[PDB]
């Protein structure tokens, strides 16, 4: 599928979930990007104005793309593959309760997965992979991509 054809990728946090401290949203997203820049040539930078490649949005229900959220549970987030406009963008369902920890839905872990999509990955069938469809909390402080994820992203970049 589509991939970014440049190494410097920008993201912008469109709006912040009230579920978390602002700085914790910033950090979770930053760290999630780092997971992927760790294993590719990509460089991610947060911008605070203008058009980013990857717009990070918190929204609930119907939110202006064709892909409505479903309230608490079920779909946690979704993201568009590389492309102009909505391409790359990552949307997080505000009806989830986002956290820094194992309570609610961990934003960092979810963002790692979604950013995978923003970079052009699809889902893995391996339950060990962050790109497995199903959210499962794993210790975020010890988090590592599965070999499956690394193989996936290194099939696209590098
Ligand atoms: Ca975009
Ligand atoms: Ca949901
Ligand atoms: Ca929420
Ligand atoms: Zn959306
Ligand atoms: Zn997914």
């Amino acid at each position: 599928g589509p991939v970014w054809r440049k190494h410097y990728i920008t993201y912008r946090i469109n709006n912040y979930t009230p579920d978390m401290n602002r700085e914790d949203v910033d950090y979770a997203i930053r760290k999630a990007f780092q997971v992927w820049s760790n294993v590719t040539p990509l460089k991610f930078s947060k911008i605070n104005t203008g058009m980013a490649d990857i717009l990070v949005v918190f929204a609930r229900g119907a939110h202006g793309d064709d892909h409505a959220f479903d309230g608490k549970g079920g779909i946690l987030a979704h993201a568009f593959g590389p492309g102009s406009g909505i391409g790359g963008d990552a949307h997080f369902d505000e009806d989830e309760f986002w956290t820094t920890h194992s309570g609610g839905t961990n934003l960092f872990l979810t963002a790692v997965h979604e950013i995978g999509h923003s970079l052009g990955l699809g889902h893995s069938s391996d339950p060990k992979a962050v790109m497995f469809p199903t959210y499962k909390y794993v210790d975020i402080n010890t988090f590592r991509l599965s070999a499956d994820d690394i193989r996936g992203i290194q099939s696209l970049y590098g």
